[PDB]
């Protein structure tokens, strides 16, 4: 059946803004997962998981009689899709059970692991999400095998359809670099936002870069991908060595024996895949990655044997029974146990990427320190495992259950607890009046509050106005935030604040984070007044101000908007068209297409554009909240053409006289071009729609200002 | 960006069940279009349309100074996508403004027509939908030019995204038949459900079949395509001759001058397409179809000149300035006015498909009668134009405004007015008890009510239980409805009804249509009781019984279910996998994926299968409403394999003993295979889900029962 995407494959796709509707969700409108979780008997679930570990099923027998390694890999792959560039991927929505991730080659046989968990899922039902269960299971596996975990939080609500993620443009699974859709260019530069070296991999190729078994070159890819998953060298070394203290790989026979991945398998497979024709197809004859490596002498127990073996032998290049490159310890005895036959033993083996930890100079220093100080290795791994598995969960206020670690960690972008009375509605009215009497303009107040709040992204729940991080490095210096203008607004707000706080009793004070948002509200109210409407903008206090020392400057860099269509901003020239980037940003803001449309039209007339650009400012009453943007955009008396100087700026001229009326970008004009967007613009550009426009704007403005308010959730 | 559709292009697509969410809709959750339209000043809108007809815009000059012909073609293409096979297409959702229809080659320059209407759309706002306005504008055009229409109903609510319609498998616009994705096979048999001869056409090729200018062969394509749009020979002749009494075609220069369709055009085109480099690109130099024909001597006035010309001349094969085949009157004078230059006249011209009306013997008889009796022609066209433009509106209860015709038309599947008091809640309870005391079983009651209600399709709002047409020809004889079983059920219910109705006072009575539905409600209640649950199934009275004389048997044929997954039924062997046909039927029922899943699982265990098939009946407590289908489907202790006898039937065997536990079809097992459906099945197969399953089942059963109840809307 030929579809619109077949006819017009470069058209903008808005269905990404309308996923996760109440239509696809089997739970009721009122279902609140946090409340269900809070009543789960988590101790009972963990006992069930501990029993499961050694309860081997004949359709996928447990290696060494313990599924711990398999479930550790399962949880690490659940988390390990995360990219810091956009915050997409990660464990937080349980997307490993949906396409495409359930059929990625790197997730081979994790279908078996998740099926092993069905009876537990079934027993506890809606009280534990698949998303939480996958992580909990990894935790239990580590505990079962003697490793003390740092903690666990629940609260990952399940999702019900695949997330729309750009995973790359290749049309061949695991395509090596340099093809027609190469994710690499230049000196091995991986394109943003990708965080894996090949389509269908988690991070790197375990045989080495593009299958070449050079551990030093492998280390470069490990460092680059793990940095794109928010992990530094010490965390990387701790995670890889920690993970490969357990379990084994599976490569018993040639990969040609392995059949269709789950999404391609026949209906009788009932959701499973990779059925193998090699011998019994399972257990001792399992084929997963095609490598055949068992790292330690006790694969089902925490040990310090990984680094003993890594440093204690010299390594020789060999091949697995499937033909894959791997390494074997020279001159070693057969000390590694077999997973099924107690009469066989094996020599120590390693992956190329394991050897990276020794042959890369910076990793070697870490690896040695962990070898000599195994308590440091244990603590580093426990911490890094928690980070890995919770990195996308958002602020600590979302963490549920009795195992949440008390320690506050820098990467969580912590917010101080509020320990004073909040402002009330009378105080909010007094502060808004003070803000309006200071001389700050609608444009300044709007633009500052937009800049503070619009860092939020729903993919990993980082960012937003809570914390007043807009006054700190690096947000205060971002070009999209207009550093000089920002500094002058903040200085005026801080004087208002000081004056209001010095006048209070009983400990009441207002945070700068609250005041920035409140001042934006006053701006919107003033702009509505300028247009003749009486509008009160809702405001919820309770944000607190974070310190510079609570704000990791390097981790904040990924929030910098290099494209923000809502301020008609683009930091440079990109291969992705600006309207694509607009819809991307709207998705991260959690906006639907009607919300994105109203918001953008209102911001243009309020003076939110960076640099006070006139592009899209289709009104003669700037700083008044009207639907002018729509009404003028849709006026057929204007003809549009790209300028000779810049094909991405357009001039709109009177059709009869040729006189120039307006200029716009691609972000502006898409609303007059895309047939779905223009249908939305028509609703707000109609003669009956000025009130609806103002009210819908206020609603969406409020929504954006509250995106990170999980303290009130 | 590579997507799941690229990796697994044959996987079932569930996103079609989750369109039209509240996310994509810019109107409030409470917006009621009928209530907005009922307050529209329709006479004021018509006066504005009437003015527009002769107010030429210089960006698309009006032919002959009058846009009537353009807007008639616009409204006929809005309506003319309709197919009776599925009820999809038609004018009822305003889909011409979205992809792909806005960019079909047969809709070239209708973008200009829609844009001419923006000022009126903007003036009246939400009180008149684009969908209604398109039709209304066609009516006003006809009226302005002296033609008396049969009437107009409003009520077509606007939609906000493209509908998912199968329009054929061709990858090339207008591909001639016989390619790799040919819509034809055998002796020019057009595949169901298609109703056009080439991808991107409304009905037929105006040059003749695959471009071959033979009027006799073209007539075969006209008759076949129009029959597939519910029009017979008399309606067909009346529509084509009627339409081509007005306006002209546009073919002033070579087609290579015409640029990209709207979905492919540049952003600066602002939603318009087919920009032409031929001379001024518009008006006298317009190019649309490539043909250059003007049919009558008064293209802006109703007349009987189409037939005077058709029969009063002999015709010669010629070519337009773009090279298209067309016909010119031999020996004639220059009697046809030019559209822009009052000093030029032209000879009469016709399309090959116009000449079909003369050279096909059955059409010729009708055409002669219309030529000799033009009052019969005007009446037939009026009626056909109303039918065409309202065929997908549904029951008369949905028709709004002051111009609705009072005559009841057989194609409307009319339902008699109710003229007595309805049953109340106590009467409903007495009837339910009487039904259950008769000895009708849960299976019989459920199967009967499902059969009556599940003929509804949301595409054209035909079918449903209102009418009690299940007791009439042809429904009572459809094989899916189990004619002998059905007759015995109906006979018992009619005795119950007679007894109840003979006992009442004050005119109260119950219709058989209501009692069929009620009896199904008693069945579901009893099945819930059988399982330990006390529930009340909601029921709303007020259906009425239609007569055989009010039921067009031939038009009802297209409602027959040849595939009904909800009853595990497939009438024969098809190219489309059964699971695809299930999701197709769910879409026509207006069901989401969660609703589909609950409904199917419940119907299995209630005994709804045709023939009492045991396929998918995964329970040992048949006729009890439990979640057994899901619990047993998801049990990993059962292994599934296709049977040697039939690859589409599967045996489920105990994995350990090999004992046969169940059988199922592809429809059954898709819920254990497809990763999104199996995530839904898991929620209903969990241990905490039996109350949820009962409640959600009752809700979706009630939704189905009420699909055609637009009297209560
Ligand atoms: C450079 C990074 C890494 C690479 C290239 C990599 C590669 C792989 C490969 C190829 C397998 C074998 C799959 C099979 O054939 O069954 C595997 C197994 C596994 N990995 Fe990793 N790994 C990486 C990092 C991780 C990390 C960060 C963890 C966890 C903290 C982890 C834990 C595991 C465990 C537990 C197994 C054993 C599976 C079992 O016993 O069934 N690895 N690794
Ligand atoms: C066999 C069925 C039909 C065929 C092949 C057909 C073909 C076409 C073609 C090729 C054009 C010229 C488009 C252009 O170049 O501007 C057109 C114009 C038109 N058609 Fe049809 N037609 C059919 C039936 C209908 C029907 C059923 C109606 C309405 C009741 C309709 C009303 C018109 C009108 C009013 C125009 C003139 C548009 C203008 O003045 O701009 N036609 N037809
Ligand atoms: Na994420
Ligand atoms: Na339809």
């Amino acid at each position: 059946g030929t579809s619109n995407r077949d006819w017009w494959p470069n058209q903008l796709d808005l269905s990404i803004l309308h996923r996760h509707s109440s239509l696809s969700d089997p739970m009721g409108k009122d279902f609140n997962y946090a409340q269900a979780f809070e009543k789960l008997d988590l101790a009972a679930v963990k006992r069930d998981l501990h029993a499961l570990m050694t309860t081997s099923q004949d359709w996928w027998p447990a290696d060494f009689g313990h599924y711990g390694g398999l479930f550790i890999r399962m949880a690490w792959h659940s988390a390990g899709t995360y990219r810091t560039a956009d915050g997409r991927g990660g464990a937080g929505e349980g997307q490993q059970r949906f396409a495409p991730l359930n059929s990625w080659p790197d997730n081979a046989n994790l279908d078996k692991a998740r099926r092993l968990l069905w009876p537990i899922k079934q027993k506890y039902g809606r009280a534990i999400s698949w998303a939480d269960l996958l992580i909990l299971t990894g935790n239990v596996a580590l505990e079962s095998m003697g490793f003390k975990t740092f903690g666990f939080a629940g609260g990952r609500a399940d999702t019900w359809e695949p997330e729309d993620v750009y995973w790359g443009s290749e049309k061949i699974w695991l395509e090596l670099s340099g093809g027609p859709n190469s994710r690499y260019s230049g000196d091995r530069q991986l394109e943003n936002p990708l965080a894996a070296v090949q389509m269908g991999l988690i991070y790197v190729n375990p045989e080495g870069p593009d299958g070449n078994p050079d551990p030093v070159a492998a280390a470069r890819d490990i460092r680059d991908t793990f940095a794109r998953m928010a992990m530094n060298d010490e965390e990387t070394v701790a995670l890889i060595a920690g993970g490969h203290t357990f379990g084994k790989t599976h490569g018993a026979g040639p990969a040609s024996n392995v059949g269709a991945e789950p999404e391609a398998a026949g209906i009788e497979a009932q959701g499973l895949g990779w059925k193998s024709a090699y011998r019994t197809g399972k257990g001792a004859d399992a084929i997963t990655s095609g490598l055949e490596v068992t790292w330690t002498t006790t694969p089902t127990q925490w040990s310090h044997n990984f680094f003993e073996n890594l440093f204690g032998y010299e390594w020789e290049l060999t091949k697995s029974p499937a033909g894959a490159h791997q390494w074997v310890a020279k001159g070693a005895d057969a000390v590694i146990p077999d997973a099924f036959d107690p009469s066989k033993k094996h020599r120590p083996t390693m992956l190329t990427t394991d050897l990276s930890l020794r042959f890369d100079p910076a990793y070697e220093k870490i690896s040695r320190r962990f070898h000599e100080n195994p308590e440091q290795f244990a603590d580093a791994f426990a911490r890094a495992w928690f980070k890995l598995t919770h990195r996308d969960m958002g602020p600590r206020a979302r963490y549920l259950g009795p195992e949440v670690p008390a320690e506050v960690l820098l990467w969580q972008d912590p917010i101080p607890a509020v320990d004073h009375p909040l402002i009330d509605a009378a105080d909010a009215a007094e502060l808004k009046a003070k803000v309006l009497a200071s001389g700050l303009t609608v444009s300044q107040l709007v633009s500052t509050a937009w800049a503070a709040a619009s860092t939020f992204r729903g993919s990993d729940k980082r960012g937003g106005a809570n914390g007043a991080r807009i006054r700190l490095a690096p947000q205060k210096d971002w070009e999209a935030n207009q550093p000089e203008q920002l500094a002058a607004v903040l200085e005026t707000l801080e004087a208002i604040r000081t004056a209001f706080n010095g006048a209070q009793r009983g400990g009441k004070q207002v945070s700068l984070a609250d005041l920035i948002v409140l001042a934006g509200c006053a701006g919107v109210e003033q702009a509505a007044k300028n247009a003749g409407h009486a509008v009160t903008v809702p405001f919820a206090p309770g944000r607190a101000d974070a310190s510079q020392e609570q704000t990791d400057v390097e981790s904040m860099a990924v929030l910098e908007p290099v494209a923000d269509g809502f301020r008609n901003y683009l930091k440079g020239k990109y291969r992705v068209p600006a309207e694509v980037l607009l819809v991307d940003k709207a998705q991260l803001l959690t906006l639907s297409a009607p919300e994105m449309t109203v918001l953008l039209g209102g911001l243009r007339v309020l003076g939110a554009n960076v640099g006070q650009s006139r592009h899209g400012v289709f009104t003669a009453r700037e700083q008044a909240l009207t639907n002018d943007f729509f009404v003028n955009l849709l006026d057929m008396g204007t003809e549009w053409k790209p300028t000779a100087a810049d094909a991405d700026v357009f001039e709109g001229r009177d059709r009869a006289t040729g006189e120039l009326k307006w200029t716009g970008t691609r972000v502006d004009l898409v609303f007059g071009s895309h047939s779905q967007l223009r249908a939305l613009a028509e609703v707000y550009g109609s003669a009956d729609a000025q009130e609806k426009f103002v009210r819908d704007f206020v609603a969406v403005w409020n929504k954006v200002m509250n995106l990170d308010r999980f303290d009130l959730a």
